């Protein structure tokens, strides 16, 4: 199960390069170089490489020691191949953000925060990404009075239409995907899950630009079923980015490798992604435990990799398997993709078998057969035909 | 504290009149007529009433016992003065139904679903209704292959364009909400929350019809803000109408008395729904439980409307404080309330003081006193001022 | 894989036979005759059936209809080779039993639940049971002055000590088993978990006639790991029965066939079942769901052993898996099982190696190479090695 | 509502003392010196103080730093009139400690952990504390493989019994009490809950020398009832210190001020704490939120008190309130405090009142009076009496 670039699977810098500091602990590992991880991935098989401004170029640095950084990073990327498909901005780590980038109660912090957006905007487009996200981490309170939230929205949605504004008048052929979290490190962040996000989306000026990106564990966080919500973002045809990894329940954010957490759900993740032709990238948000060693962390991106692959080969068998096929059309899957009255209203009403004369016990005693096509599902997750 | 009917509370039928029967025991009560349900709010100073259909007419009940089922039930309202301001239909109780009405698998299922929501309709427009609620309790899976999300979605869009068709082609002046629920009966629950909802609405033929029905518990059931998510709806101009109730956390739908559950939430939603000058009604969606005998039952209804009096009364002086308002002030929540930038993108751009020459590090140190701010909040709401 | 009477797999009668009404839907199968379910389970392979009281015998049975109910049942284990292992009480049905059996605050309440509870035990030890199983799904509270716990635990330690002294009084060989759950039906059940229990029972008079009898989903509806509460009752000696099924997270008690849910978890589940040899009846306490007409009672059911023996199978191939034994040793899980101070405590403070002269920063370093552990455990459940 | 030292309020230095690096960001705050936080604690009221060995002697210190900081803070405590009534050992924060301290993998750590302990056991005997808590934050796991819980567990108990060999040994009169939490830092945290702990001391060797120090926010990240669990420890005679805070549901550890979170259960748990006599110190383990200034972190720290003392009021009010007397009466609270078979077994089995001639019926018909009860409990709580 190997991986190639064809595989279209990415990584944040930050995810291989995170240190380990969690709130209870320090580093427990050096920190890397971005060329180094641009290697490291592009041997293990990788695409591309993701980053926020802030993982590249060290906050403060002057206009000339950015420069040199990013030379060195487009040599990187040049001796490998790999590329750069999203990038994204932090507004979440330093002091100055802690009520907010754009949602922040104090105007000339919302002012920084979208000028330091746009910096990092027109490098993404430099460097080829094609996607922009935003994972407004800090926008959120832990008490009541401290966020009026009509307020929040409108300072949000002024802040996306701006960016939406200067990308438009560059001309950039950039689109944005916001990320919803329902908490951490907020007791509760604005735009809390999948659904709000879209939302959201309908009410800026220029809805086509914005779709979501959204991440299996955070979710999973609100106990929300996350391939039912990626299968709800398709549907609206916003489903522009998505960040892959695990997640063990209700908890703070594990970020483990994707595979781990709930497996099941990640095979209909993959099912779905696969059978709608979900043709982005493959992104995994996912932190190697603090537990391990360098040799660990490439073992874990290789992981993320291989689970996938693994998973793709056996929900493909699944849908293959006539036997499967048999069980969809016993459970009247069919029947759900067919209108339920194509007829019209007029003819539903005057369609005495809908109601006078419809059997509802007889309808009522027929068995749906979602156990047997269940099991023939956990029968090919396993390998157990 | 005593309610009066110009505060707006009403009442389901299904509420007073549970039984008790839980998924591991019998009744514990009595039927109660709708009849004597209607009499007894009204002389503890409800407004009105809602019903599904089921309530009202028996299930299978005939075209004249229909009619005088709602013959004394237009009576009892003429003698007490109550209204009917919401009905909704049970699309959940009958085995037919164990599948969904609306995105059942078997078309059949999903035409008779219609018919039966569109009869009420009639009769809910009949007795002075506004609002028409939905909530989809069988609409979901337990299992990942049984329900194909999109497919669902299309039916689910399907049945909701048809309906407000029908609506319109009748000149009724009813307007839809949906209910969310993120789980049980179902596994999943599809609309599982309020910004699921929302998005699915932009989607509609006609989005101006239909708004939300947001209940407390239901969205603590994942986990979520309640005031932030009613907060969301306002600002989207959809909080058609809301149930009210108490959920201890996330564990199955407890339906306790509003005000009980998390208490401060119950706070901070009627500080929200009273400063935004909410003029719905005040609907308890609760089960008073199956501990208490009659007795009980009245007085946890009418312990919903003193906790909302109270509340309402603690978050008026709240708001009032001149102390208070210094300490808004002090949190800067006026600053979140002025745009970011009416001065428009040029001039952000040129603006050094929003960046080349912003101070982060003066900013960063600048105290946001939200704890000061709640802790004026907890004493209004225990009286210790 | 097959199941076979020698893989001692049990089934409830109200498992099958669960009928499909939940709290928000009617019945939507017919009652089963538990004549006709022993030998539908017979034919599938398993070993045996337990019961509660009511289930076997209808509350309210005359002494002759309770001899001839039991006379049957009695022919249907003979003629299939069906053993009966366990049983228990239903003390959360009746509604005289809203508010507790053992811990109801009413007097008579908990004297009748007692006797009600005798009555069984020696129905139980005729037809040959080991195991008396204790639920008290009643046991517990929505309020918080409803119930003085401190009360409850001694009215809870009373029966219990009375149990124990009847089956001492009588020469009985049965054990009783306590079974924890968190909340449901009640708001909070009284000793929630696996360690509330477990410590509950070292203050009884007789602790050794007690053990635990712990489900997969109810551990899992606080968000525990379930693996470890069983290793812990493992620890302490008193995992005299299990409960195995299926949930998705933190909601409602789903009771989803053993593997559905968190199938890694069902994973390290049967691993270490099978590792320290657990030879006690594999029980499984799943509901068929609502969906389902018969034949999918019958495969559900049959999809509970399946992937018991599937699971068995790889965590087998695990274990013997040589790569994987110098992969345990590389994440010094030999270590682990080493005495850290056989030595004694006075060696251990005269040890400079172990303070004064501790290399921390070289023990810092080392990896723990848990994350190649786990992949490799991963392609073993996915059968990818 | 002003504290006094004879309330008993204690803080730890880590509390005022954080300085708001959590996961996703730095530090908004300059650190304090501990002899700065036991001045200002004193001022507002406090009675004392705890610290981890860390927390007052920066790890790494030589013998004569490690004296020169004693002596400071020494005399802050002669100056104020501080006590310390507690202390602890960070095994968590250093990389050594990634995979643990008593449960780690590696036996060389495992002794370093012990003889670090070993060393502020005698510190905090020298500076008078009374309780050692113990919080293995670090002792669990991330995946299946990497921790076979049964020989951790003895690894726990074999370093819990060496302590208590040495403090016997010793002659020293201090107490341990083990903090159980669920999860984070680890994916799941050893002896996650009150319960767990509760049993796992009753396999120690020397058992009356541990009890648990439960934390109000920790509990409630499993979703438990933290009063019940409180209840339990006390009915066992093993509370022997307690952690106070707030925390909003099943999510990261908030750590909010005391009475913030669920207000109705801080309620209850105040309530329970005075009728039971609870006189051990009420310990605040909080963080102020990094949002706010040091102006902030004294306001907060303060509000800790305050409720504490609000909520002491209106429990002492709803206990002496002869109304609710009547309806503890009502609801039979006092038949629950009664034996349900002091007569004993012989007599229970005798009396046909309990069983052939109990009418079920008319117990079953009896209400509880639970639902008025409460709302006496909630106007009491809210002044609204
Ligand atoms: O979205 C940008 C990335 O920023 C941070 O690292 C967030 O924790 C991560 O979840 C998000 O994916
Ligand atoms: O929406 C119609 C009403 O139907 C049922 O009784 C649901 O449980 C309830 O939550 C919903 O409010
Ligand atoms: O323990 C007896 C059995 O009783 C009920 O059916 C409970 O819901 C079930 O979980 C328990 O296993
Ligand atoms: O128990 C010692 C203290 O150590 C750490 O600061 C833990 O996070 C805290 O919860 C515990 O109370
Ligand atoms: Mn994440
Ligand atoms: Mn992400
Ligand atoms: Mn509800
Ligand atoms: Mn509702
Ligand atoms: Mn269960
Ligand atoms: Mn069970
Ligand atoms: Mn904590
Ligand atoms: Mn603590």
């Amino acid at each position: 199960y190997a991986p190639t670039p064809v595989d279209r699977f990415t990584f944040g810098l930050w995810t291989v390069g995170w240190q380990g500091r969690d709130p209870f602990g320090d580093a427990t590992r050096r920190a890397l170089d971005p060329v180094e991880s641009v290697r490291r991935l592009a041997e293990l098989g990788a695409h591309g490489v993701t980053f926020h401004d802030d993982d590249l170029i060290p906050f403060g640095s002057s206009d000339s020691e950015r420069e040199e950084h990013v030379k060195r990073f487009r040599q990187a990327l040049d001796d490998t191949g790999m590329k750069v498909p999203m990038a994204t901005t932090n507004l979440f780590t330093h002091p100055v953000f802690k009520d907010g980038g754009f949602t922040a109660n104090d105007r000339d912090v919302r002012r920084y925060a979208l000028r330091k957006t746009i910096r990092n905007i027109d490098l993404a487009v430099e460097l080829g990404a094609e996607t922009y996200v935003a994972w407004g981490g800090r926008e959120g309170a832990e008490s009541g009075g401290a966020k009026d939230v009509r307020d929040a929205l409108d300072r949000m949605k002024e802040a996306f239409d701006l960016l939406g504004e200067y990308v438009t008048s560059q001309g950039y052929d950039i689109r944005f995907a916001i990320e919803p979290k329902p908490n951490q490190p907020r007791g509760d962040i604005l735009l809390p899950t999948v659904g709000h996000a879209l939302a959201f989306i309908e009410r800026l000026e220029r809805p086509e630009l914005y779709g979501v990106n959204p991440e299996v564990g955070h979710e999973q966080m609100a106990g929300l079923n996350f391939p039912h919500g990626i299968a709800q973002a398709l549907w609206a045809g916003k489903l522009f980015h998505i960040d892959l990894n695990g997640q063990n329940g209700i908890k703070y954010d594990q970020d483990l490798r994707f595979g781990a957490g709930d497996l099941r759900a990640a095979f209909w993740l993959v099912d779905l992604l696969e059978s709608a032709g979900y043709s982005g990238p493959r992104h995994f948000d996912f932190k190697p435990p603090r537990t391990e060693d360098f040799d660990g962390v490439w073992a874990s991106a290789a992981g993320c990799m291989r689970n996938y692959l693994i998973l793709k080969e056996r929900a493909a068998a699944f849908r293959a398997d006539p036997e499967v096929q048999e069980a969809l059309r016993a459970s009247r899957l069919d029947e759900l993709a067919r209108p339920t009255a194509a007829d019209g209203l007029q003819a539903l009403l005057d369609d005495r078998s809908a109601f006078e004369e419809f059997d509802v016990d007889a309808a009522a005693a027929r068995g749906m057969a979602f156990e047997r096509l269940d099991q023939l599902a956990m029968d090919h997750l396993l390998g157990a035909r």
